[PDB]
């Protein structure tokens, strides 16, 4: 009933990470809200404004900082575009699209010292109210001008975050002169140490040390997570999708927002008071197919991304998804029947948020499918991170998916 729905759907929400939620705590308590009082058209009103505002968000990153700091590479980087690709990026601000996602752009700007603007006129040319955040960048030490520029964007209530670039030479470079007594951690807290007290003069800034070569290294990981904590909830989707698929982390990330954003839209599609049947299960895994491959490109498990990995591994794309659960996860194995073990996967997924007393709240088949097929894919892209080592001891080289075994 009514107050079973809203224990599950609070249930569900507290599984994630505070800045992986793709809605907002208000957002929550509003839904349970209209569930409790029997406000069930409410209720799915604002759960369907939630799903149009997740859906059609745009995502605009300005970037700014003089020449030489990695700017370019730093845009191609976000991006996952290649240097030589079109589209890479090599006076007036320059947009960079995604090369997947349409909603977000990459704006090079120009550095605020090869122009000469005021801060607050530098932001207004450069218009200001079109981004979501300003990254400024040094591959140095910031200049009083950036400062300056940050605390503009800071009185204009928009968030700002310093990145310093190129730390992976400077380490090479002190542990060749010094190989000795190298000591990465004090490199590291010296160059933050520099960069955040000057900057203090003006303004505790959060600096990010970063190699624009390896997103998976030094400070990267924490920039994305602080990106994701600081934007809007019905921002952290797109956000999420934009990122590559290259550490557990991020992957994860897309993990988690795309099992939120199906959930929402089986509340949408409403309630159940008993176990969907599966009579009709190849119909609706076909209906899916669309889906399904949309989830493969998000996570680089299409047949094309797949090429770079398996010829680095020196073998066919082919035998190397014999050992990927992705491809027959939905094919009969050990003659068991595929709508038996469904059966026992949704009575699992429902007891985790249901509990064993209460009235157990069901789903549409469609659902657990997809649920299923995001955390196949994810483990399987976590597996594609460390496939040589994983290759030569362990028939699938991934986890299972929760639940799915028994
Ligand atoms: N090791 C390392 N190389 C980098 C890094 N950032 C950029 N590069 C390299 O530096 C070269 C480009 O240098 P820059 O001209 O200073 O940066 P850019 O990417 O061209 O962008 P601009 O700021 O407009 O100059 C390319 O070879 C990049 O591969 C980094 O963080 N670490």
């Amino acid at each position: 009933g009514p107050m079973a729905w809203a224990s599950s759907f609070d249930a569900f929400f507290k599984n994630f990470k505070r800045e992986s939620k793709i809605i907002s705590e208000y957002d929550i308590t509003l839904i349970m809200t209209y569930i409790e009082e029997n406000k069930l058209q409410k209720a799915v009103s604002v759960i369907e404004k939630v799903l149009r505002d997740i859906e059609s968000a745009p995502l605009h990153i300005a970037v700014t900082g003089e020449t030489g700091a990695g700017k370019s590479t730093f845009i191609n980087t976000l991006r996952g575009v290649g240097h030589e690709e079109k589209g890479a990026a090599p006076m007036k601000r320059t947009p960079y699209p995604h090369p997947k996602l349409p909603n977000v752009t990459i704006w090079d700007l120009p550095g605020i010292g090869t122009t000469n603007f005021t801060p607050q006129n530098y932001l207004t040319e450069m218009k200001f109210g079109e981004y979501d955040f300003f990254i400024i960048i040094s591959a140095t030490r910031f200049k009083e001008n950036d400062a300056q520029l940050a605390k503009a964007i800071a009185q204009m209530g928009m968030n700002f975050y310093f990145v310093r670039t190129k730390i992976d030479s400077d380490l090479d470079n002190e542990q060749k002169f010094k190989p000795k007594s190298f000591n990465k951690e004090e490199v590291l807290k010296n160059i933050k140490d520099y960069c955040s007290n000057h900057l203090q003069e003006s303004l505790e800034p959060p600096v990010f040390l970063v190699s624009n070569v390896d997103i998976s290294k030094y400070d990267f990981p924490k920039l994305e997570t602080k990106l994701l904590q600081d934007l809007p909830a019905h921002k952290r989707h797109v956000f999420s999708l934009s990122l590559q698929s290259l550490t557990e982390a991020t992957i994860n990330y897309k993990r988690d927002s795309l099992k939120q954003k199906v959930f929402l839209e089986a509340m949408k599609a409403g309630a159940l008071a008993t176990i969907p049947l599966g009579g009709m299960i190849s119909d609706i895994l076909e209906n899916l197919d669309e889906t399904f491959n949309l989830y493969r490109s998000y996570f680089g498990l299409d047949d094309a991304s797949l090429e770079n990995i398996a010829q680095d591994l020196n073998m066919s794309v082919d035998d190397f998804k014999v050992h990927l659960r992705f491809p027959h996860l939905f094919a009969e194995h050990n003659d068991e029947s595929l709508e038996d073990k469904l059966f026992k996967y949704i009575k699992h997924i429902s007891s985790v948020t249901g509990g064993p007393v209460a009235a157990v709240t069901y789903y549409r088949m469609a659902y657990y499918l997809q649920n299923l097929f995001l955390d196949t894919a994810a483990n399987d892209a976590i597996a594609l991170l460390n496939s040589k080592a994983l290759f030569e001891k362990k028939p699938y080289i991934s986890e299972p998916p929760e639940y799915w075994e028994a």
